[PDB]
Parts: C-alpha cells; structure tokens; sequence
C-alpha cells in the first residue's frame, strides 16, 4: 500500500542534518527546557537540525507559492524585507513537552542567515478568562476546544500572516490560573509564526488555525507514558511553582507523595486524558512531522508527511 | 478586519485572463455541458479562462514544494516526463452543475503546451453497492458521507499522488442507480487529476481527500435556487433518461408536470438539501476559489483564497 507518510528511526533521521551548523550552547538549552524534559545537545543535533533544515528548504518553496497567485492577481512584487510570514504549529498532549520544542525551534531558526524574526505563541493566552469560563461552565474543561477564543485566536493569525504591522494576543498565567488582566503579546511582522497549542491542528466547519499552518509538528507518546510524565511532574511542582503562596494550587505544596499521585490521576483522568483521546489525538494524521518519544522522553521515531 | 479571501465581480475577474489562448469550439463546449448547464463561450473567457491560468501557475509553484521535500529526503531529482499528479477537487450540491465545470476545466487543461495528461474522477463510483446500502440501511441516504466507501476513495487518489503507475475506480451508473458489475475506470499516473464530488471537500479524524488536493473548486449558489434547477431537471428528464425502459426511475417518465414537482421537492426535502446544509455547505470555507452562480447559472462572483 502507498502511503502519504514515511517513517524515520533516529539514525535514518540524524543522516539528513547534512551540512547544517549547531549554534546553541549547553547553558542556552538548558534555558529552553521545561520542568522534566530531558533534552540534550545530541537531541538537537540529530533531530531537531535535520528538522530545521527541512524548514528552510519549505519556507523558500512556500513563498514561491504565494509569488504565484500575486503574479496571477496582477500584485506589486512583494519586498523580500517583508514577505508572507511562515507559519508553524505545534501540537500534542498536556505533558508532551510541545513548550521545550517550540522553543528550541525558535532558537534554532532565529540563527539563520537573515537573522529572521521568529516569535512564538501558545493558545493559552486565547482561553476565555476564569470568569468567563464559571459563565460558560467550564471551567473542568480549561483546554478542551470550547475553552477557548478561537474566533480571537483565528483573527490573530490570520492578520498576522495577512501581512499586518502589528497584532495583539492576551496572555495567560499558570500562577494564578487565568488571563492577566491588561497584558499583551506583540507579534509585529515575524518572517516565522510559530503557534504552539493542544488544539491547533484541529479542522471545523469554519476556516481554522489549522488551515493557515505551511507546516506543523505533533509531538507524540504513549499515552500511559504522558500520563507519568504529568503526574510526575506534578509532584516536582511541590517544590517549584506550588510552593508559591501566590500559587492558584499552593494547597497542593503540602500533599504527600500518595495524597499527589491521587489528586494528578484524578486530574488526567477528567480532563486531560480524555480531551486528549478526543480532540487532539484525532489532530495526529495531518502533522507534516509527528515527533515520537519513548518513556524515557526521548525523540526515536518520526513521521513525515510526504503528500 | 483582514480576511484569508478576496473577492471578485465577473469584470475583476476576466482582467485577469491575460494572453490566455480560447482554444473550444462551441462544438466542443457543447457536449461538455449537463441537462440545464447554460455555460457559453463568454463564461468560457471571462471565468474559465482565468481560473485555468491561475492553476497552471500553481503547477509550477507546488512541484517546488515537493522537490524541496524530496532535496531534503536526498532523493533522485525526479524526471519532468512524470512529476507528482496535482489534485484538483471539485464539490458542491447535487443539481449545481459541478459536472460540467469539472469537464470543462479537464478541456482547457488538456490544451497546455505539455498536453498534460489530465483525467477526470467521480466519487459515484465510491458509492457502495446497493446491496451493501441496503444494508447498512442507507438506501435512503445516497450522497451523504456515510454512503461512500471512503477508504476506498483515499486509497485511489494516494495512489495516483504517491506516483503509482496506474490505479483503478469503480464505475456508478445513474440509469441503472447502482455500481457496474465489473466496470473500471484506469488512471494512468496523468498529470492533473481532478476529483469531482459532493463532499470531496470534507474533513476527518483520518486523512482524507481533502488533504491531498493541490487545488479546489467549491461551485455555489443559493440553495432555493439549486432546489430549482434540480426540480427542474427532475421534469427535462421525463424525455431523456427516465424515458428509457431501463431506467430505474422510469416510473417518473409519465408523471404530469405537478406530480413531477411533487416527487422531485421530496427527494430535495429529504436527501439532497439536509446533506447540503449538514455536510457540503460546511465544506465551502476550505475551497480555494468558490464560483458562485445566479438563478440563470452564471458564475457572477468568485472568492479565492488568498491564505
Ligand atoms: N505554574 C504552573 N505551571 C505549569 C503547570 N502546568 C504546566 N505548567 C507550565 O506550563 C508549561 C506548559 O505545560 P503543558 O501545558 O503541559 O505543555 P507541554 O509544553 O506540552 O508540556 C510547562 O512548561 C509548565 O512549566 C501548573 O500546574 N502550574
Ligand atoms: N440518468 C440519470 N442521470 C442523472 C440523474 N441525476 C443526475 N444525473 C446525471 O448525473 C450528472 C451529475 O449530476 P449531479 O449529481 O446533480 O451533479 P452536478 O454535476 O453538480 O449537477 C448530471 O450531469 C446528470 O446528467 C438521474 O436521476 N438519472
Ligand atoms: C495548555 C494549558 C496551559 C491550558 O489547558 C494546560 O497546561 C492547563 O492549564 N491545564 C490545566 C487543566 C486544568 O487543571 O484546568
Ligand atoms: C452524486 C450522485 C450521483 C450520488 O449521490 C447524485 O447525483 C445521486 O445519485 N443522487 C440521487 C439521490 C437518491 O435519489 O438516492
Ligand atoms: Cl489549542
Ligand atoms: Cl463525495
């Protein structure tokens, strides 16, 4: 059977990095993973360079493209100082580590010859307020598709690869579990858009984020191994962001190793496993590149979309 | 606000002809058209003409994509006498015309410089069989998602992308309202595939057909309208097809002008209008240029997709 994927092990994978230079430090990595990513410089080098270059290949290719329909419009001819702006997702499950790629990513592409402008931004900032969601009730659904803006968050991308100088996105707090009032992300032309989210590779009767993506990641587990890895990092969160007494979950700082395991499973068990078997893992089949990690969070497989 | 489309009266539109060669007869236009298509050789210049010279510079602009992929992998550069097939899909209602636009669009590409392979699919042909309609108690429901063997249908265009040298579709017959014992339509690895059908345009859990298009059509037009058009048809057919003995709806034949409105408002009540607001009408935001149609046929407006 023909197929519109081709699987990759990591030695197959690491081959295609040809030619391409690694610029980031030991101490510049360390500041780009999350609380229990696992990522190191040899990670990098095989995975997320042969990955990086892919990109670039893409992002010439793909403004050939957009050239064509100008051409065909009869348009001015676009200044190279400001073409259409790439756009990446990045999807995945609670607990993947979507945050540790997305970022080393960005990284990775801002030290490319143009020095291009490569901003990031993640869905949460698009979540309707606590207040809202009490409205709305649901907030025990904080992540599910309806949690969020989409419309706001469709108006943003779409003016952002649109061509617009300028556009505005809120921004969300984990500390205090909701928007921040008065705050805002600034994303002012970027060459390369980068939109992390659980849901932004998901498809609808309306024209989504998802339709604007020249290229998008899903970054994938077994889902009992995420589930560890949450639970896991929940109790780590015992001594990092819980023990914060500003901490919307400071209550969970004194809980025992037991009394945390039960309360991060209740957890998985209501909202993020099931959200992530019924809205996201559905999202998989369209990634251009699905990024699979073993146990120990290591990327060994991947998938490319060829067609 | 900024918008991913753009959208175009017929004077915008058939500016953007350019130099672009007629090259039909009205011999020729004339038997491309269905029962109550109304295309001439004006709609021809002024919206085919365009619109073909939009897609061969497209061609072009999405063979750079796949050769960047293919750069990436390290792959053999890939022969010009067979790239990879660009997929055009071509949806909207029953009773709007979808046929003849598909025809016609197949003509004018044939008559490239390449003379570019280009062959022309249904999705009738992925209907089910009646006995395995009638079976999973569908017989009622012929043209809705669920009637169509949907694998099967993913599986012919993947293989026709994915480079095959031939692969086969069954083949539907509406005067014997049922599939062709035996009967192959064979598309040899062509150039251009165009794949014509209701829901060609929908949207999944799995990968689907709308995944692998390079290009799309959505034809339109208000739905009291197409109810017109179909009604009316119903009644023309009397003489036509229903009029042979073999028809499997040749019971119509004899129905006066008033019974004929009866039975065809009912079938449009039933089948045709709930699958076009419930599944085909949700497809339209994804198409790439929609052509929409007054109560006379004529494509008047069009919208394209910009992003
Ligand atoms: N303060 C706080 N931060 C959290 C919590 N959960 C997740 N985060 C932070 O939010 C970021 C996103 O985590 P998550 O939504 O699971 O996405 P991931 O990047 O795919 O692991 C992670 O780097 C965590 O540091 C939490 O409960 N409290
Ligand atoms: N024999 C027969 N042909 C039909 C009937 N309905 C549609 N057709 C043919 O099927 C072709 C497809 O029609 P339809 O499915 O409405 O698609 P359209 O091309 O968008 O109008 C048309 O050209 C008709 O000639 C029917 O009831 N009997
Ligand atoms: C992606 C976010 C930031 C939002 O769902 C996720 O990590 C989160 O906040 N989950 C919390 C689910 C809940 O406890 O309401
Ligand atoms: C697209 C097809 C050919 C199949 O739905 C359509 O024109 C059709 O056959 N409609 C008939 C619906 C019915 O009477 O069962
Ligand atoms: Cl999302
Ligand atoms: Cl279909």
């Amino acid at each position: 059977e023909p197929s519109p994927y081709v699987e990759f092990d990591r030695r197959q994978w690491r081959a295609l990095r040809m030619s391409t230079p690694l610029a980031l430090t030991e101490e510049e990595l360390v500041g780009l993973r999350g609380l229990g990513e696992q990522i190191d410089l040899l990670e990098v080098e095989e995975v997320y360079l042969p990955l990086a270059r892919l990109i670039h290949l893409q992002v010439a290719a793909r403004q050939r493209l957009f050239a064509a329909t100008a051409e065909f419009l009869g348009e001015p001819q676009q200044n190279p100082d400001r073409p259409v702006p790439f756009i990446i997702g990045v999807a995945g499950s609670v607990a993947v580590g979507k945050s540790t790629t997305a970022r080393v990513l960005q990284a990775l592409l801002a030290r490319w010859d143009h020095h291009p402008r490569v901003d990031l931004v993640t869905t949460d900032g698009f979540l309707y307020p606590n207040a809202e969601l009490q409205r709305r009730n649901l907030m025990h659904r904080k992540g599910f598709p309806e949690s969020y803006n989409r419309r706001a968050l469709m108006r943003f991308v779409t003016s952002v690869k649109s061509g617009s100088d300028y556009a505005c996105a809120p921004v969300y707090s984990h500390l205090h579990y909701d928007i921040i009032p008065g705050a805002e992300q600034v994303v002012r032309h970027p060459d390369i858009l980068i939109l992390e989210g659980l849901n932004v590779l998901q498809t609808g009767p309306t024209l989504m984020v998802s339709d604007l993506f020249d290229f998008s990641l899903y970054v994938d587990a077994r889902i009992e191994d995420i589930e560890q890895w949450y639970v896991s990092r929940f109790l780590a969160m015992r001594t990092t962001a819980f023990a914060d007494p500003e901490s919307h979950f400071h209550h969970y700082a004194a809980f025992s190793d037991s009394q945390a395991v039960v309360a991060a499973r209740e957890i998985w068990r209501t909202i993020n496993r099931p959200n992530l078997v019924e809205n996201i893992l559905p999202t998989r089949p369209r990634a251009t590149l699905v990024l699979r990690k073993d146990a120990d969070h290591s990327i060994n497989r991947l998938r490319l979309r060829k067609l």
